[PDB]
DNA sequence: TCAGTGGTAAGGTCAGGAATGAGTC
DNA sequence: GACTCATTCCTGACCTTACCACTGA
């Protein structure tokens, strides 16, 4: 990937300049503590030399510290150490990409050399670019160079002149004199350990071809900050960090031409300027009188220096770059002469707006690149951009203004104003001017609210004025009028900027909602955007409409949520009674590439200034595939839908946009009963979801209310799940002990506590698979992403009537026509029709029955009865095929069960309708498709569903041997804790067939030596299940299905090899993903070599097992190692040559073995003499980590890594 | 002002084949 | 001069859960 490099790169450069601007002002005595506070040192001024205690430096560098001292204290120390990083950051990066393009006066390389790797031509050449860069000291530097030594100190001068030569093209990157940075630029430049390797060879030269590259640095320098500070309140400091991203080039020049384009072109029908946008769209047909409407306010005549395009969050300048594009075509048309274009673009044409310096930085230098591209001579003359950065006030208010002088100058210094001294206008008033004071109180919070900052139109013109006199107080003044000039510059200009009224305003908002928000942003928002307060691109776009002139056009991409969401249904109001669309992409996720995840889901769209109710739009649905074909379905104008009046959108309430929407849907949905106020929202703890929430496997089954009977500390809750329809995702269990005492403790959120314990249903709220809603029985709670629907006392509906709508093709469609948004809440299923019928309720009946069948048939559920497969007596094979058979008949039931619903719903409505996603999936484990996803082809998985089969029944069997389960009784036998009442349980026989182990502990060996080993235990199971005669084929075919997908095969080996080496290697894995990292098998391994694994039972786990452990397990297999170690000691003498070559290959692998062993042991002995007891109600992941390194996959299980004694 | 219910998110995890790289033989 | 395993390397698919926000008494 050609971003690959930047996207390695940047982050750790930024780290890296970060470092060294840290170590250099510690040098200069600024440094910050732990908690960081100041520590400004005191200098010491002796012998025309400074101190700062250790480190001593010139005198004449103490007033320029001093500023930097100055910035540390108005602004933090973190503010000021990235604000320098990046400065530097950004102006080497300037320099290199200038120098890979040739646009150095002197023609010579300044960070690297050609043809010769860690090399810098400028210092091959020392006379022509001192002439070049510093001509009144050139002949001193020819000296150095002649000195042979002292090299760093003449390219360090040699580039300082080069950025004070760019200053006077750049002034908004580079500086001239006494500049502060200069302090901080990081000695040892020209060494091999420098910043300006990693910048000169990590990325290939053929990267800075082209602009775009400037793009990806402003995205990829400040990423890893941006993960820093995702996810919580977001600073006023950190806001840029947040929302910075690059936008895609294709919907940039989508945003363009539509607006800018589209206004030359509506009064150039017949211009050859279409031809050059591919993203242009043309006009649906429109109704006479609109036409003649629209004719009205068309102006006869366009002057190419009046077209003012402004974008209020610049960022890198990408936008400004395609509507320079577009203005330059304008030009040519027109018949300017190509060199002078770019300036008149430059100078009135472009505007831009942003809130962090990094971005108008690079703004400004994208444009002049851009603009070089096409003129030779530019960069020599004194263009002044008008993009800027926002300046929060926090000057003084008179001494400034007495500073400047006015009236020395022109007039109007003592107390002349806009209007006279006393009138007093407002409350501002003028100390010194009225223009000033009112302009200077409305930017006293400018770094955190930016360009929603409102700024009169009446008071433009007056403003422009001063601004000139600040240009000629700047060049034509003495020091301190100069001085107050330099100063006042950018409030006045960025003043101007907001005051002026432009024909098209293009942005890309930052995203950020309510939860991200600071309390001060949150009550400007309430004060001032009433109607758009819950995020940041409502805010946006609702002010651009008042920077816009009439019949202007607002372009903008931003998130889909405002076009669905009742929070912004008073907007959508506000824009379907004052504005026109005209344009819109529906993009959906996907889009943006380089950004991941389902959160960000957007559209593009342009609305025009005016007011017409029967227009009509045109809209693209680009919702489901990736960037390059959404490009590819955008550039040959697909999925076009033109045949929607403006009006239209407000049939529905609450004015969705559904541009989609058919009309016979619309009028059947308009008239049908909604389902009301039936649903309802789940409860929430306050912020302990995993202290009260478990699992069902890991606790003792007599606290389990579903269970166990009388005392019930743990009870059943829906908490939602993936997709799954009628019956299932019964997973989860709530402590509730005591009517919710420690819950109510806590202070949680027990929403609807008199429905709780009730039959109904309940769906999933956060899903993008669709809408699928489940029966839940009496005796669940229910979580806020698990709502549930009840039925009232007495009404026509029934919970089965309401399940079999809800699961129809009907409810699905309109679902997706409601909620594209990620989330299903309550009050938008509050409105989704319901039909009533009888043969549905049966129907529906059946559907659950078949589910909860296909559920029950596996260990996870607490309703398993046995195992699928011992039910057949006659062979593995043959109980294989039936097994297969009873599933298939299964899902053919559900499919017709689900085609006679359909066909019942859609003989009533009266028309059918489109399959949408996942509208016709069976929801059954019994579906291979449904199992293990959907591939290119069907009949493909077949090994793996063999493969799966038979590991069940191999997990069914090692259950049976720790008692778990049984073939004599159904279901759970004992799931107690600490291994209480196992006893009784033994002694009355429930494990008589086939006895449970006496102790809980399983070795998981690799030979025949302890009695219970796991594999003999699971041979003798096959023989007691199957029968002897048939014993061998029985075995051959487990292997054979082993081998089909779990493990890979082997060349010569037999069954039992093959279930031993299954059991050794893949059956710990397999247990962890069947039971979701919460283990009720614990593993405890020696470490990498097999020299000792067995396996525990959690229910059976007591304060004395680690003891046993060690006594009957370690010790003899102690023993038995140093026996055979032993017995190879005596045959190596008596053999010779190759022979005892494998016996001397072997002895190593036992003396790793036993030395392993022998670490194990003695951890174990550690850990077994401190009696560990171990609460179940504490969770499997809390006590998983008790053990130390005992146990295997600590880290995975626990989330932490295993600490050591 | 506090109860009692609803709303929303420039994200976060995870299975699952392709590289990548140290032991064998 | 290949084999054989144990780590990354994305890559696409899928659902949070905490903390606001909005009425009634
Ligand atoms: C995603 S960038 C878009 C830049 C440009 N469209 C591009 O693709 O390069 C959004 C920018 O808006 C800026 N921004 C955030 N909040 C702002 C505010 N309140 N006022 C003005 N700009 C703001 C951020 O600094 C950020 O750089
Ligand atoms: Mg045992």
């Amino acid at each position: 990937m050609n971003t690959n490099n930047i996207k390695k790169y940047a982050p750790q450069a930024r780290n890296d300049f970060r470092d060294a601007v840290i170590q250099k002002l510690t040098t200069l005595g600024i440094a910050a503590d732990k908690k960081g506070n100041l520590q400004i040192a005191e200098a010491e001024t002796i012998g025309e030399t400074v101190r700062y205690g250790q480190f001593d430096y010139p005198l004449s560098t103490l007033p320029r510290r001093e500023r930097l001292v100055k910035r540390a204290r108005e602004q933090g120390f973190e503010v000021l150490v990235e604000h320098c990083a990046y400065t530097w950051f950004n102006r080497l990066c300037a320099i290199r990409y200038m120098e890979l393009h040739g646009y150095l006066d002197h023609g010579f390389r300044m960070l690297s050399h050609p043809e010769t790797p860690t090399a810098f031509e400028v210092l091959d050449h020392v006379p022509e670019v001192a002439e070049a860069l510093l001509p009144e000291s050139k002949a001193q530097l020819v000296e150095m160079k002649l000195s042979g030594n002292q090299d760093e100190a003449l390219y360090r001068e040699l580039l300082l002149g080069q950025c004070h030569a760019l200053h006077h093209a750049m002034p908004f990157l580079f500086e001239a004199v006494d500049d502060e940075a200069e302090l901080l630029l990081p000695d040892n430049l020209t060494r091999t350990d420098s910043i300006l390797r990693g910048l000169v060879d990590d990325i290939p030269e053929e990267d800075w071809e082209q602009v775009e590259v400037i793009g990806w640095l402003y995205q990829f320098y400040i990423s890893e900050k941006k993960d820093a500070v995702i996810g919580k309140v977001v600073k006023s400091e950190d806001i840029p960090a947040a929302t910075q991203l690059f936008t895609p080039n294709w919907i940039v020049q989508y945003l363009v031409q539509n607006s800018v384009g589209r206004q030359w072109l509506q009064t150039y029908p017949d211009s050859p300027l279409k031809d050059k946008m591919e993203y242009y769209i043309e006009p649906a047909e429109q109704t006479p009188e609109v036409q003649a409407q629209l004719a009205a306010i068309t102006p006869a005549s366009i002057e190419p220096e009046s077209i003012k395009v402004l974008d209020p969050a610049c960022g890198s300048g990408h936008i400004l770059t395609e509507a320079y594009n577009v203005l330059k075509a304008i030009y040519e048309e027109r018949g300017y002469r190509t060199r002078d274009i770019p300036q008149l673009i430059l100078e009135n044409n472009i505007f831009g707006l942003d809130i962090d310096d990094r971005a108008a930085q690079l703004s400004g230098f994208a444009m002049l690149m851009l603009a070089r591209q096409d003129d030779r001579r530019i960069l020599g003359r004194g263009v002044r951009l008008n993009i800027v950065s926002l300046q929060e006030s926090k000057l003084d208010i008179a001494e400034v203004w007495t500073k400047l002088n006015f009236h020395q100058h022109m007039q109007r210094g003592s107390m002349g104003d806009m209007f006279t001294q006393g009138t007093a206008l407002a409350n501002t008033d003028s100390a010194e001017y009225k223009l000033l004071m009112r302009t200077l109180a409305l930017f006293t919070s400018a770094k955190t609210l930016g360009s929603l900052i409102q700024v009169p139109q009446e008071d433009e013109a007056a403003l422009k004025a001063f601004l000139e006199r600040l240009y000629r107080l700047a060049v034509e003044g003495d020091i301190q009028q100069k001085e107050a000039a330099a100063e006042l510059i950018p409030y006045i200009q960025q003043a101007w900027i907001l005051a002026q009224r432009y024909d098209a305003v293009v942005a890309n908002p930052p995203y950020m909602g309510g939860k991200g928000m600071n309390g001060d942003l949150k009550e400007f928002a309430k004060k001032q955007f009433p109607d758009s307060k819950s995020d940041l691109f409502a805010m946006f776009m609702q002010h651009a409409f008042s920077l816009l002139k009439e019949n202007g056009f607002n372009a903008q991409v931003n998130m889909q949520s405002w076009m669905f969401l009742s929070s912004y249904e008073a907007l959508r109001g506000w824009l379907l009674d004052n504005k026109t669309f005209i344009t819109m992409a529906h993009l959906g996720a996907r889009a943006f590439g380089q950004i991941s995840g389902e959160v960000v889901q957007t559209t593009a769209w342009v609305i025009k200034n005016n007011h017409s109710g029967f227009y009509k739009p045109v809209f693209f649905r680009l919702v489901d595939d990736n960037e390059e074909h959404k490009k590819n379905n955008l550039l040959n104008r697909m999925n076009c839908f033109k045949n929607t009046l403006q009006n239209d959108f407000k049939k529905i309430p609450g004015s969705p946009i559904a541009y989609w929407a058919t009309l016979a849907f619309i009028n059947s949905f308009l008239k049908l009963p909604a389902l009301g106020t039936r649903a309802v929202k789940g409860l929430d703890t306050n912020g302990s979801i995993d202290v009260f929430l478990r699992r069902w496997p890991e606790v003792s089954i007599n606290s389990f209310d579903a269970l166990g009977k009388g005392n019930s500390k743990w009870f059943p809750i829906a908490k939602g799940g993936e997709l799954r329809k009628w019956f299932g995702n019964h997973e989860y269990i709530i402590n509730y002990e005591n009517d919710g005492i420690e819950l109510r403790k806590n202070k949680a959120n027990l929403r609807n506590k008199d429905m709780y314990f009730q039959e109904g249903g309940t769906w999933t709220v956060v899903s993008t698979t669709g809408f699928s809603m489940r029966y839940m029985p009496k005796g669940f709670l229910f979580d806020q992403g698990g709502s549930a629907v009840f039925c009232e006392n007495n009404d026509e509906l029934s919970i089965y009537n309401i399940l079999a709508c809800m699961n129809s093709k009907y409810i699905n469609y309109s679902a997706s026509l409601i909620c594209p948004t990620l989330n299903f809440t309550t009050g938008d299923v509050r409105k989704f029709p319901v039909i009533k019928n009888n043969h549905l309720e049966d129907l529906a009946k059946k559907a659950i029955e078949i589910s909860k069948a296909d559920w029950n048939q596996f260990e996870t559920s607490w309703e398993f009865s046995k195992n699928k497969l011992i039910e057949h007596k006659g062979n593995v094979a043959y109980s294989y095929a039936s097994y297969c058979n009873f599933q298939d008949k299964l899902y053919e039931q559900l499919v017709n069960i689900e085609k006679n619903i359909n066909n019942i719903i859609e003989e009533i409505l009266g028309f059918k309708i489109e399959t949408t996603e996942n509208s016709e999936l069976i929801t059954l484990n019994s579906n291979k498709i449904y199992r293990y996803g959907q591939s290119e082809t069907n009949d493909t998985f077949l090994n793996r569903h063999r493969s799966d089969t038979i590991s069940e029944l191999i997990s069914y069997s090692v259950g049976c041997q720790m008692g778990r389960y049984s073939l004599d009784r159904e279901g759970l036998v004992y799931a107690h804790e600490g291994n209480k009442g196992f006893a009784e349980l033994a002694a009355e026989g429930a494990y008589k067939t086939f006895p449970a182990d006496n102790d809980g502990i399983l070795p998981l060996m690799d030979d025949e030596w302890f009695e219970d080993d796991v594999t003999s235990r699971v041979k003798e199971f096959v023989r007691t299940v199957w029968g002897e005669e048939h014993l061998q084929e029985n075995l051959e075919f487990i292997a054979e299905s082993l081998c089909l997908y779990a493990i890979k095969p082997k060349k010569g080996e037999s069954a039992l090899e093959t279930i031993r080496r299954y059991l050794s290697t893949q059956f710990w894995k397999d247990h962890m993903k069947m039971y979701k990292k919460r283990p009720i098998y614990w593993l405890f391994s020696s470490g990498k070599e097999k020299a000792f694994e067995c396996l525990v039972y959690l229910h059976r786990y007591n304060d004395a097992t680690l003891s046993r452990m060690r006594t009957e397990y370690v010790v003899p297999l102690l023993a038995r190692y140093q026996a055979n170690i032993d017995r190879l000691n005596d045959q190596l003498d008596e053999a010779s040559g190759g022979e005892a070559t494998r016996l001397k290959r072997e002895r190593d692998s036992l003396i790793k073995k036993f030395s392993e062993l022998r670490s194990y042991d003695d951890r174990l002995r550690h850990y077994a003499d401190m009696r560990i007891s171990i609460d179940l109600d504490d969770g499997v992941k809390v006590n998983y980590g008790k053990f130390g390194d005992l146990l295997a996959d600590v880290k995975a299980i626990t989330g932490n890594a295993p600490e050591a004694i």
